[PDB]
DNA sequence: CGGGCATGCCCG
DNA sequence: CGGGCATGCCCG
DNA sequence: CGGGCATGCCCG
DNA sequence: CGGGCATGCCCG
């Protein structure tokens, strides 16, 4: 199977936002709007903002899941490589096999889907803090796109889904990710190549 | 890695809550509480008064335990302990094991627990009701490393969890607060308060 | 942990020889006499000649084992990285964790030493072909020097020993190995680096 | 307390002296030397190249030793060692004792000593003559605590004493220089040199 | 690396 | 924060 | 192959 | 970080 990637802003006008951090060679996380693509370093903080037109109900949850972008790879589960799965860099909460973690949220929940075997990470939705217009989740990606026996230089998309407390769809957005050593260098390269 | 202690306020059947003095924000005040942040700022080894306020009186045998945990969910499963330097300074008061971060001062009935399963440290004293003409019981805590101590807290923020417990360790009430141990509590309190809006 | 790497011709005058090869950028296997170092691609045939002054007894065996060259890594067992171990690329005889295999020899034995945990591969010694001067063994190396989780960019030596049928040592020689994508380029580079010493 | 090695610079009969790299004062330069102060400023664990210059070649078996002492008369008898945090960090190069402040890198012949009488730490290497095309021999030192380290140097300045010694440890030559290990060597050298002037 | 600050001390 | 500095380090 | 790039990572 | 290079892989 393949999880849906279709954008769905939904009744709450769900949108993503990203920080605008530029293309210095080793910027930790930066986002290319031309490419709708986050470029980020392994294990570093990757902020993703949730913007809504109105507040979803209490019990609302926010899930992230990686899939391969290329059609020929889409049915293959995205996992960490054999090396990084064994590095023992757990924060005590995340399963060692999961590519995507959330940092700074003790209510984080990881799922290994019993039917599709896909990995995902979910947290409760919380409204923006006073004086803030969005809710920010800190994600970490735990292998480079280049990892042999893992993503193996294949691009991924992250799919962010807003769900009710039972798992019903409320909203969906997505972005491509490249996890790399020098996000600024690589962003500039793919955009210049775009031009 | 260690399972994570709850930090949720639980007044329980004795209406248990905390109180803190009003000490101001002079640059190097020894201890000061920020109601806005629910955060104590204090100097290493200096007296940190924490008031226990109840509605009904807990039965004799009730104990009051304090434990530190890392605030950041990503360090929360790691035991909070003193740094290698201060563990070796010989500044024990006669009862506190040297690796323990939190001490209680002035109480001969104090006990220190190095837990067998979780390895977490805690310090416990019998609950005593307030003096006649007092509305609360005050415990004097000390924190024996700076938040900045390398190889200890290592600039990571902590929470202190205060639990009311029965003589067997069962939960009766709980409250918590963040703590920064630092050189200039008044200065840092002001900085962090200013950060709320910046 | 570390087996001796000390060159020992022993009573049979045991030496290693190596085929002439170029430094064509991606030549499959090339030996640098200057460096005493083989440069080869992953899973490619690597010829190693065995030379003796006198014939060892029947039942003699030829063993090959990799160790890290650098002294701070010497006690760590050289093995294949987690990815390559799991690639199901075995020849049918080599256990998948073994770095060094022998090609074209059904009398090969692979040993995972129960005491030292080191891997080695052994074949019976067969004297040179009638007329010929040496015996050639074909080795393969199943990870790049670069493999993360495996050699991780650290230089190794291959130690070749002649042993009697009970495992008593008769002779010993060695050579450095880099397993890499472009053995010709890299031999060229390392030889250029040499000349700049100084 | 420990008796105090001489720091008195003298070239002796082989004309022994040190050269430093004049790397300027960029804020975070890894290592830099002030001639006006005779003082090296360097970051923790970074390469500190020290050149050995001689007018004539010393004999086979000549060695070169480095040792730190406190510069301040009131602290001179105290052994200089790493702080408890850094001693316990996972930063070994597989050779240096974890308590030793000064290491040499890039040399398997390095030897570390705790003095039988003074318990003072030193690091020693064989003297090698300059490489072809060079007029000096360069040693790469590393300093493994900051001058500021609590429980270690604790903001007290040190000298490093470099001695040229015969194979028996008799002194052939000596040169000393002040060291500050710090996060911003260029900043702090520029500051200290500013502070010379009226 | 290093601007801008975090965070120690008062013979800092 | 009382003013002034010594002195470490995140993240671009 | 030889030329050149993708992409991790060390130096200051 | 920016400069450079290690080191896999691809292109024509
Ligand atoms: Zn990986
Ligand atoms: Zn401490
Ligand atoms: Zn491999
Ligand atoms: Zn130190």
């Amino acid at each position: 199977s393949v999880p849906s990637q279709k954008t769905y802003q939904g009744s709450y006008g769900f949108r993503l936002g990203f920080l605008h951090s530029g293309t210095a060679k080793s910027v930790t996380c930066t986002y290319s709007p031309a490419l709708n693509k986050m470029f980020c370093q392994l294990a570093k903080t990757c902020p993703v903002q949730l913007w809504v037109d109105s507040t979803p109900p209490p019990g609302t949850r926010v899930r992230a899941m990686a899939i391969y972008k290329q059609s020929q790879h889409m049915t293959e589960v995205v996992r960490r490589c054999p090396h990084h799965e064994r590095c023992s860099d757990s924060d005590g909460l995340a399963p060692p096999q999961h590519l995507i973690r959330v940092e700074g949220n003790l209510r984080v929940e990881y799922l290994d889907d019993r039917n599709t075997f896909r990995h995902s990470v979910v947290v409760p939705y919380e409204p923006p803090e006073v004086g803030s217009d969005c809710t920010t989740i800190h994600y970490n990606y735990m292998c480079n796109s280049s990892c042999m026996g893992g993503m193996n230089r294949r691009p991924i998309l992250t799919i962010i889904t807003l769900e009710d407390s039972s798992g019903n769809l409320l909203g969906r957005n997505s972005f491509e990710v490249r996890v790399c050593a020098c996000p600024g260098r690589d962003r500039r390269t793919e955009e210049e190549n775009l031009r």
